[PDB]
């Protein structure tokens, strides 16, 4: 359904739904059905005082798939709504590129050889516990940070320009930006204006 | 959608993402047995895949049934600015009935006139402070708090269904009752299947298993 | 430590936990004491202040109990992220006071009668509605119907128990000119007891962080 | 007050603020009170029967705490508190690893010996540990090498919770139907909760408490 963008090797951030759009925070601060471009300029305003609140009143529910080491660090944001997976087995192996600028001991071919080797490793001691009867809760633990996981993510406008200032930065992680790329492009997509005045007065990061 | 409680409010729906199914796919992260998955969310206490639905309400009510409202906190409300926003001036006035039931010491429609007549002489000395200079963030502290005020609330299912358990119910005072059947009944409108779960499995109150929608 | 804020209100402090060490040991997450260095441990709360590392600072709490006009505390209340629990007007036995301006609160104001007369118009109206109240009451009727012919400015109490980042969110809001007068000298009074407590945060937020005017102007 | 938890965790108090007096003043909205337990533990129980717990967000706690990541992730679904995970920017990080007991396995039959299994989880984590530092020594940053570490790797943070959101966190988690190693940690914090607030504690396992291990 709707929007989706691939991160990474195998990961993805899908938009599953949108309550509103840009409209709907005019409507919100004004407090107004009936009474709720002189609007365009409202959106600015708000943005630059620091009128956070009527950006509540848009909200976005979002399905993503993610290395866990992403999702922990995602899901510090506390300001939203979760609901994880809990069953395929996938891992994050990053290219050769990605250890782009550090100059390595081994060529990256061979980092991101060593990498799938202990993933593999890994994986296959899982499966041998599980057929032994051994509890999935249990056998799972030897599983490595960059399996995979999906989750439904329903965020507020407000909340997601919080998320944003923190992650669609430089100094965040390279694999947690390649993310939060992708849902500011949804976010610009869906509401323009909101987008647009929030780059220019409030956006924190530097990527974006 | 816009349902009138009491003598000039109302609750009306501004905007509603998702329906059901939004819960289902939440539920799985992802016919009958969609029913059946809500069911038994619903009867194990499985509350988070209802966070995926969501609402806004604009609602017009007297402020002592909004200051009761906006205690719950796990949601987003703008409500019109005291200091700047224009007003209707309308004030709620309880009917006769609202007091029959209580024995008092002279009639209810008397009880009613008497309020009806504080709150005239207070709006009189509120325009009063006005035309004469003084400033409307200040002039307005005189107004009683039967005062309607307007504002907008987005909410998610879970969050909805906690407001229900605690103000459609009897211990919750009448004014306050008479706004959660009205969102009670938007509520049925827009995700019937979790409100019967509700009703069926985690409704705490008492009037919305007797009172209809 | 309770400080008096317009004419019958005040901000008292009920309980704190922590101090600006509590951010230090929740910032590299540690409850090794065996280390201190008062000079590190100022410099990372300047550190974390100016760089918008703001969740250490969520491990410093503080109770207050804060007596004001019901329009200041609808205000106030707006201030979802913290725990509010305010005296019951359906059932809590009420003291019935109101916050009736003082002359110098319209001085400043063009107004069309002395601000003398505005003072004395509001007092009478408070009145009148009080009485009404008791009227009302005296006749069986529940106080819950009883009390919505209340003024506005009619006191109210309610305990907060706030973090020092959603306090500070605060006080970037409410202790600054942009604010009504009266939630001003609310702010004023909880920047004073928050920087009584957490001097290091205080200070470092004044420096680094916050949006508003006052604080930098006014002492204390 | 430090309890340890698994092989290598833990669950620490490191502050509280209040106690069940606490809850106590905040419901009656009063500062003062003079003199009587009878009636204040009458009061809290009186709050927990009938479900008015916003007094008790005035009892603070603020726990220190070392857990396997699996479990931490499970732990920090809880929302309505503060966090701080140990981060290799402000303190020095450790590498652990959660090692099952053969008893872990008790209850299930298992084609491998549970003292077998045990030794397979510890081979592996010794391995993906030693690829980790060896990506390290080539020059590979921790933020990437650390990827193929496990989840039973121990991580630590503070936790700064409310009692009103420690009773709903122990209603999930102190439960049967809890994966064992969070049981664990729930107890632990529920032993706690009960030393610094016996009152509300025994009222919420007398009219509120939803678990069954407590």
């Amino acid at each position: 359904h709707h929007m989706k963008i691939d991160i990474l090797d195998k990961g993805f951030v899908e938009l599953v739904d949108v309550m509103g759009n840009d409209l709907s925070a005019v409507r919100a601060a004004r407090v107004s059905f009936d009474m709720g471009e002189r609007d365009r300029h409202l959106i600015e305003y708000l943005m630059k005082h620091g009128h956070e609140t009527p950006f509540e009143h848009i909200v976005f529910t979002f399905h993503v798939k993610a290395p866990i080491f992403v999702a922990r660090q995602w899901f510090r944001h506390r300001i939203a709504s979760y609901n994880e997976l809990s069953l395929s087995y996938e891992f994050y192996i990053p290219s050769p590129e990605r250890l782009e600028g550090y100059k390595t001991t081994i060529p990256p071919e061979r980092v991101t050889e060593k990498i799938s080797e202990i993933v593999d490793k890994a994986y296959r001691t899982y499966l041998e516990l599980i057929e032994s009867g051994v509890p999935r809760e249990v056998a799972r633990i030897v599983l490595p940070l960059n399996l995979y996981t999906r989750f439904f993510w329903t965020v507020n406008a407000r909340s997601l320009m919080n998320f944003l200032n923190l992650r669609a930065d430089s100094h965040a992680q390279w694999e947690i930006q390649q993310y939060a790329l992708a849902i500011a492009r949804i976010f610009k997509e869906k509401c323009p204006w909101t987008f647009e005045a929030f780059l220019k007065y409030a956006y924190k990061g530097d990527i974006l």
